[PDB]
């Protein structure tokens, strides 16, 4: 079924390299810049957004008024919220790097937060717009056996659960 997922702007945290899970901060200038850029682009379909602030500000900015859902939210990243990635110790950088066995302290695991994501697609009963985070449009990408990183801003079209078609950034 086809389904088109939006990575939202960027925020501080994205220059910065810091991880940015459910950590509600605000998108910065120029990611909401990018948040309008898609507006026009993206496809009249109904609209599902994380519920954290940068995502339905995406959503709102790019013309859309989607109905809120947490299961679209990045994942936990428990006690590494806010960790630079040069800093983060071998085995996290590598659990994130090969997106495999990742269980970080009074956070979500990456199984945990595959199944709740796929979970929510599988409920899907027909073609939306889905604003999420980076985190949820890798896992989709990657089930679907393709790279997983997007630029912030930008938006993929996928048929869910068989292939990817197509890639859209706006510089
Ligand atoms: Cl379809
Ligand atoms: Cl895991
Ligand atoms: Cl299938």
């Amino acid at each position: 079924m086809e389904l088109w997922l939006v990575r939202h702007g960027e925020t501080l945290w994205n220059r910065e390299g810091r991880l940015l899970g459910w950590t509600d901060l605000p998108m910065t200038a120029e990611g909401e810049a990018q948040a309008r850029r898609l507006k026009g682009a993206l496809p009249s379909l109904p609209a599902f957004s994380s519920d954290l602030l940068r995502a339905r500000r995406t959503a709102e900015l790019a013309g859309f008024s989607p109905r809120l859902y947490p299961e679209l939210r990045e994942i936990h990243f428990g006690a590494l919220e806010g960790a630079l990635w040069e800093t983060l110790d071998p085995r996290y950088k590598e659990a994130l790097l090969r997106f495999q066995g990742f269980h970080p302290p009074g956070g979500e695991s990456l199984s945990a937060f595959q199944e709740r994501v796929f979970r929510f697609l599988e409920g899907l009963k027909a073609p939306a717009v889905l604003f999420t985070h980076g985190g949820v449009v890798r896992a989709v990408l990657r089930a679907l056996g393709e790279d997983g990183l997007v630029p912030p801003g930008s938006a993929v079209a996928v048929d869910w659960p068989r292939r990817v078609l197509v890639r859209l950034a706006l510089d």
